[PDB]
């Protein structure tokens, strides 16, 4: 169907004559720059290429508050999150409308000239409560006040190139690049399929059949700029869909990733996405349960219903333009080989089979079996890879502060011991000397798979520099993961704990 | 870089607004029409593409002649093969210059209107001689006696649309089509790779070291259109290419399709390759030993000889505009486990291994072993499935014209003896009655692994029809298959001679 308001918004193609000419302007040496957060290059290419049509450039305040509130933009637009350029007083008050400024990325890349119609401080408690539902634990209210700046720069965006990605060049297509290409197999039905995780058998049979019911072609539009925080990164996720796409019909499915920032913001998001999607070419869409919902909070509670998403899209059904297929979401009967809608089989009468993301995760983090019927083995070879099973896994032991052995001659101890077993697991007595250059490289190594033997601990105002993955404290404390019995524990009793330890936890194996 | 003659000739974009106009005059009542042959359906997709920028019609005699003696078209652009409409006497006789005509496909689509310039009777012995060397065995030759019309008809086309194919969708790219895929993936240095065979590791090899030397990415564009006869069908081979491409380092390579028409030209048709893939937007391309030779002809001589090919395009180098890069073939080390340029190693001295077509052809037959440096396994699977061993092969056995002994009761006892076996072959006595729409259908049977049992002879006028592939005569005659040691010999000996032919060419194993 035709893009959201009417016209394709692909500024690119649009200030294609401009290029040179905002590129000199934005490398002159009068203006001002703004360096592009992660998040906002997320979302200045989907404003940029059009993948936000009717949006041109960052909300200014008229329309920001009609999103907040009212769900539209000022013109009565259907539009559900509120897309700004948020930066810090420092720079905000360095600016006035009509000022034009130049967006940079990795600050050397120019992406665009903004000419700034407004400047404002918006009040983050409103947008928290109204478009995110208030939740402090929200990942939209999270990131709202903890890394956003606190000032709103509303403004036209004129294009001077999209954010540079080097990898996956192929798949990146732009609204247009897309519709040429539906257009080229002649593709005038496409149903399309949002996620930000790994697809299994059941989201292969389930996308096909809605392709069947919609008498549409498959479009698996997976989401690669920012996600739910914990998901699985984007290189791993690419190339399970690279590998699932082999698994469709020839022809009836099509990969194309999408550089989205997602808000997790259930509903309200979930319109979003149907916006999205038909204006990259889609005609329909897929709405899951508790779609693009963040899940549960601390206390457990639901952060949506889990038909929130699919009650509100349709209720504004007369006027995306875009048709929504219903959600048969499927399971396995073990009995016929087979998958089948969960609404039509009986629980209590029926055999059924599936594996939790919880079971999943087990599985891999002990290398067990996870069978073809849930999904295909060169998907689950690629996951067991980025997330290699404990025997696989690095770590680190850290000599607490409480320690009164010689730290020198237990470090050595545990080197020496640990070289005994097999498995080629490298290990190093890393000092980090409460040196961030230091402490920075320590889930690198655990992330190489490295058994890393620390001497001391670092400062507590360094905690956050190191990430806390397979980091086990040895110490008297009541808080320490392997407890001496005492400060002064024989050296070859502690190798003992720490040895016993490491195997109760998988990481060795005799 | 930039197209043959400049320009692009996409005669499809040139004519976009007139596709309805013109749709409607080829469908008029008083418009003479024309079926376009299989060859030239794959010609005029190329004209109409721009493939074969700068021609924009079927050549007049004017040109024609150019392109005979001078490897040019009247203008001087370098032009190698001469691509012209050929029609019956009939035909040529209903039209005269100035006339406009519809070119059809299938008797049911329009493709475009041909406004005609000229009709001509051409020598085919000069052009046979000229172009194509002279041998009566040079597979253009016998098409230029035995199935091209002996009238050529010139003239500039108007495009309605390019002739239709349901397959592969996806793959087809059209030379601007192509150049947007590789300038939207920044893709400026393109080594181009023409094949009408399966790929093996070897070639896989090649490619990627001429992307490595050409500091070019790699396009492999097969031919899928008309190719040498006896060649390996085109599905099988485009299973063949998806199932390779995934081999290559990930964003190296592109595959998309070409419908040419081989001519299997050699040197010239050298040229014109190079010619059409720098049409289609490659700024390499890489020529082989006996570049599109048909090989050797009865009296076991060269059709061309194996550097004529590389010879010829760097004779037109200087006017090409696009680069030819060396073909440097590679061969296995088994003491090295790696593949290395043949003109790097010592035949007498160091160990090298090849399969050559004609043991790939044995080894598929029997059902034997292909080894992992030869080929990749999923290229291997889809070899054997297209081209099954003996034991799952299809055959006939024709009870010949001198038996004497009651055919009901010999074919009978055939087939309660073949049901006894295992294997799943399915048999049939079939009874064609000399007919032709029975006759044509022993292939099919025999092409699905069926064994068919024949109780008499076709007519002579008749073998045309049935293809000769694993059909066997039972007969005294002395160019049977399998002879009869008589007429009336009695139908147990006959049943045994014809269990053990079979089995001795391995249709049956126990
Ligand atoms: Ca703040
Ligand atoms: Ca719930
Ligand atoms: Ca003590
Ligand atoms: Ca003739
Ligand atoms: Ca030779
Ligand atoms: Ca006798
Ligand atoms: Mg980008
Ligand atoms: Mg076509
Ligand atoms: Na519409
Ligand atoms: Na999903
Ligand atoms: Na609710
Ligand atoms: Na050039
Ligand atoms: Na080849
Ligand atoms: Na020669």
């Amino acid at each position: 169907p035709a893009p959201h308001g009417g016209i394709l918004q692909d500024l690119i193609a649009r200030d294609a004559l401009k290029k040179n000419e905002l590129l000199s302007e934005a490398q002159s040496s009068d203006i001002l720059v703004w360096n592009l957060t992660p998040r906002q290059l997320c979302d200045i290419e989907l404003i940029l290429n059009g993948g936000f049509s009717p949006l041109t450039g960052f909300l200014n305040e008229n329309d920001y508050s009609s999103v907040v509130t009212d769900s539209r933009l000022a013109d009565g637009t259907l539009w559900t999150i509120p897309i700004t350029l948020d930066v810090d007083e420092a720079f905000a008050n360095q600016i006035k409308p009509d000022t034009r400024i130049a967006l940079f990325q990795d600050d050397e890349i120019p992406i665009a000239i903004l000419t700034v119609q407004d400047v404002y401080k918006p009040n983050k408690t409103i947008e928290a409560e109204k478009v995110f539902r208030g939740d402090p634990e929200h990942p939209a209210i999270s990131y709202l006040f903890n890394v956003a700046g606190d000032y709103y720069v509303g403004g036209s965006l004129e294009a001077i190139q999209l954010p540079q990605h080097y990898d996956y060049p192929g798949l990146r297509k732009t609204p247009a690049q897309l519709r040429l290409e539906f257009q080229s197999r002649q593709w005038d039905r496409v149903v399309a399929f949002q996620t930000r995780n790994p697809m299994h058998r059941a989201h292969r049979e389930l996308t096909v059949r809605a392709a069947r019911e919609a008498n549409a072609k498959v479009l698996i539009h997976p989401v690669v700029g920012l996600t739910k925080p914990g998901d699985i990164d984007h290189h791993t996720r690419v190339r399970v869909y690279q590998e699932i796409i082999k698994r469709y019909p020839n022809g009836i499915a099509f990969l194309s990733l999408l550089p989205l920032a997602m808000r997790m913001s259930g509903d309200r998001e979930a319109v979003w996405h149907a916006i999205i999607r038909k204006n990259y070419g889609a005609s329909h869409f897929i709405v899951g349960r508790d779609h693009a919902g963040p899940g549960k909070n601390s206390k457990g509670v639901d952060f949506y219903g889990p038909y929130d998403a699919q009650e509100l899209v349709e209720s504004y059904k007369h006027e995306l333009d875009i048709e929504v297929v219903p959600f048969r979401m499927v399971t396995y009967l073990p009995d016929e080989d087979r998958y089948a809608p969960i609404d039509q089989i009986d629980t209590t009468k029926t055999r059924t089979l599936n594996i939790s993301g919880t079971e999943l995760r087990r599985r891999l983090r002990v290398g067990g079996e996870i069978p073809e019927w849930f999904s295909y083995p060169e998907v689950v070879k690629i996951l067991r890879e980025s997330n290699p099973p404990r025997p696989k896994q690095g770590f680190s032991i850290v000599l607490g502060n409480s320690l009164t052995v010689s730290r020198e001659q237990l470090s050595i101890a545990l080197l020496s011991t640990f070289l005994q077993f097999g498995g080629g697991r490298y290990y190093k007595i890393f000092e980090h000397n409460n040196k961030t250059e230091l402490l920075s490289l320590i889930q690198d190594f655990i992330g190489s798979g490295s058994g890393l033997i620390i001497p001391n601990q670092w400062e507590d105002d360094k905690d956050s520099v190191v990430g806390k993955q397979n980091v086990y404290l040895l110490d008297t404390s009541s808080s320490a993961d392997i407890q001496l019995e005492s400060a002064d524990e024989p050296i070859s009793h502690i190798v003992q704990k720490v040895v016993l330890f490491l195997e109760d936890n998988g990481f060795f194996v005799f």
